[PDB]
């Protein structure tokens, strides 16, 4: 079933894929590459294993501590004693180089898409440019007599048009009058726009940055604001442009400035066939020839306010997100049976692939010659140090100069949060971002303090002292480490796919909090969230936050215990009902269809775009309420059974779970996640999930 190379037994599909598709073009000797792999896996595996065991020893110690008991003073002293809370390093500045300006300079939206889905991955890459009009018309941003019918509704149209003209006014203002009264654009020398009883220019001429067509009647005017590009498309002959008083047919926003192709929480990849699919798609993006023709967009040409032709990138600068340290995968199995660590595997294979995106021989990702890898679920700075070591070993096997493989550190584990400055310092010449999330981090929060008592409800976690301090701490640390002109400070994902008006209203808080990037669920959402980077001068904000220490180690460690009495019976029911629905709705699709991400209607029927992290939080909360006797096993079974046919309801378009639950592999998976969730390492969900997806796939054979 396998190819023996050194002490490794590689799955043939994987072996064949690396040799036939990946290796050619990289100037890496196939046999050499394979011994390289063999070497790295043997060398780094016990360290990898050492790190994983340290996690369990720490959690055990913490579990016992709580069981013998809150004295927040000795608690913090205990953590220090065991090596969980480490000493905070001296002040420093990251020194990472050869990084693209999308990362170092531009604040903008950031897309995340499951790599296994070439259609989504294609749109993601093409989402760097996005029509504002389409985004406004199609979503609930413009309210509905402007209803969306089977045909275009001109009423909705000039509402769209009005909104856009106002956007231009706030973003690239004219010295006199508004864009709403524009009648035409000309390029005298510079960008002059004709008003009815006037003619005016850009209040700051530097905002003009190019155009197309002829200077007298340009086909489009390129504008720039806060490093982001705005393009007004001008075609009086077009249907839209015929009714526009300056012949404007559309406004195009530079939107998803970067994208993350995800091998982690948004996919289901449980054996060697899945991984190859992922790697193959990642290959196609890097060579630049993936298609379905819908091709990757080529770059864009323009004319400076009196000069030559310059080209702007037309694709989203791509990061890849490898899996984390925990999992093994039988794509590579050792001589004596043991599955190799998935993360080590990802570093070599996605790193090898990325080499193709460094040159044309057609499409290039990084222009400065870096490979950008996001690493998730690290706990503490020894774990960061190992990842950097993994990368340096890989860059040797690949022939790449050291420091080629950049790191984006996800801050989503408690032991990383309280040692963030040191985690950053361990990657000080590789790091190109940090980022915060609600979902994994809360999962970890619940699991680390599982034994201390029952946690507050899920909806309530969003406002807890620990999480507010954690968000602020992330930014402070990034800024103090000198991120402003160097790396991204990122914030989490907007998960309500349909609530775009709501998104435009609230998600502005993230750049206001000094985040240079944040996550959006789609190309449409990317365009809309780009509006926020125009309103908010992030570099200004980041400059204002300098030297500020707005979160103390005492605040970070405030465990979210519910106060006594707390809830009335029906509130508890709603909570478990809601959690069981989230688990089922997601798990049914993960196990039966290997679809890691899609729109799962929640209890109140909102379309949520959640990944595996939602599993982690929902399950850990229930296991917590189980452990402290808030609810019983008799309670949990009940809801899980009640919600099961309703998930079945929300899935018309599949194999029902009700009424014969005990023979549904998904229903068993979801149930296991609850009842044994307290036993899962850091409440991770992969172990139970990977097992069951494999189980189900052995029903399909």
């Amino acid at each position: 079933d396998r190819v023996s190379v050194g002490n490794l037994r590689i799955a043939r599909v994987l072996y064949d894929f690396v040799n036939n598709e990946a290796l050619p073009g990289t100037d890496i000797d196939p046999d050499s590459f394979w011994a390289g792999v063999d070497k790295v896996v043997a060398d780094l595996t016990p360290q990898n294993q050492a790190l994983l065991n340290a996690r369990d020893e720490l959690q055990a110690q913490i579990d016992k501590w709580h069981r013998r008991r809150i004295d927040m003073d000795a608690y913090r002293q205990f953590l220090t004693e065991i090596g969980y809370l480490l000493p905070e390093p001296d002040d420093f500045t990251i020194t990472t180089s050869g990084v693209d300006a999308e990362i170092t300079t531009t604040a903008g939206p950031q897309l995340v898409v499951p790599v296994l889905n070439a259609r989504f991955a294609l749109n993601a890459a093409n989402a760097r440019w996005g029509s504002l009009y389409d985004a406004l018309y199609g979503t609930d941003v413009i309210p509905e007599g402007a209803e969306k019918g089977p045909t275009y509704n001109k009423v909705r149209g000039d509402k769209v048009i009005a909104y856009a003209r106002k956007f231009l006014d706030d973003s690239v203002p004219l010295s006199s009058g508004s864009f709403g009264d524009a009648t035409g654009f000309t390029v005298q020398d510079q960008l002059v726009v004709a008003l009815p009883d006037k003619s005016t220019g850009l209040a700051n001429p530097g905002q003009f940055a190019g155009y197309t067509g002829a200077a007298e009647s340009p086909t489009s005017v390129l504008l720039i604001n806060h490093g982001l590009h705005i393009e007004i498309l001008i075609d009086p002959e077009s249907q839209v442009g015929t009714t526009d008083r300056a012949g404007v047919k559309d406004v195009i926003l530079e939107s998803a400035i970067t994208t993350i192709m995800d091998f982690e929480d948004s996919v289901a990849a449980v054996d060697a066939a899945d991984k190859v699919l992922g790697y193959r798609n990642w290959l196609g993006l890097n060579k630049g020839d993936l298609a379905a023709l819908r091709v990757l967009n080529r770059d864009r040409n323009y004319t400076a306010p009196g000069g030559g032709q310059f080209t702007l990138p037309g694709r989203s600068l791509m990061f890849v997100r490898n899996v984390g340290h925990l999992m093994t995968n039988d794509a590579i199995v050792d001589t004596d049976g043991s599955e190799v660590f998935e993360g080590i595997m990802d570093a070599l294979f996605t790193g090898l692939i990325a080499i193709h995106g460094l040159k044309a021989s057609p499409l290039i990702n990084s222009r400065t010659g870096s490979i950008y890898i996001v690493k998730p679920k690290m706990h503490g700075p020894a774990e960061v140090a190992f990842t950097c070591e993994l990368f340096s070993r890989v860059e040797d096997v690949l022939g790449l100069p050291q420091n080629t493989m950049k790191i984006g550190i996800m801050d989503e584990e408690r032991r990383t949060t309280v040692n963030l400055k040191a985690c950053i310092k361990a990657a000080a010449d590789r790091v190109v971002f940090i980022n915060t999330g609600f979902l994994d981090r809360t999962g970890d929060e619940i699991h680390t303090s599982m034994e201390a008592g029952p946690m507050v409800r899920k909806g309530t976690m969003k406002s807890q002292p620990w999480i507010l301090a954690y968000e602020d701490h992330n930014v402070d640390a990034g800024l103090a480490a000198g991120f402003s002109g160097r790396a991204q400070v990122g914030k989490g994902m907007w998960t309500m796919t349909e609530l775009m008006a709501d998104m435009v209203e609230t998600k502005i808080a993230q750049p206001r909090a000094g985040a240079s990037t944040a996550w959006v669920p789609s190309p449409t959402a990317a365009t809309l969230h780009a509006l926020h980077y125009h309103q908010v001068d992030v570099a200004a904000v980041q400059q204002g936050l300098a030297g500020k220490r707005r979160a103390t180690i005492e605040q970070l460690l405030t465990i979210p215990l519910a106060k006594e009495l707390a809830w009335a019976p029906d509130e508890i029911r709603e909570e478990v009902d809601n959690n069981c629905q989230s688990i089922l709705g997601y798990v049914v699709r993960w196990v039966d269809q290997g679809v890691g991400c899609s729109k799962v209607p929640d209890i109140h029927d909102v379309a949520l775009m959640e990944d595996r992290a939602t599993l982690r939080i929902s399950s850990q909360l229930l296991a917590n309420w189980l452990r402290h006797g808030v609810i019983t096993s008799a309670d949990v079974r009940a809801s899980l059974e009640r919600m099961a046919p309703l998930v079945d309801r929300q899935n018309a378009g599949y194999r029902p779970m009700a009424p014969n639950f005990d023979d549904s592999i998904a229903f068993l998976a979801a149930q296991e996640l609850i009842l044994s969730g307290a036993q899962q390492p850091n409440g991770y969900t992969e172990p139970i999930l990977h097992r069951r997806r494999r189980e189900f796939k052995a029903r399909a054979a």
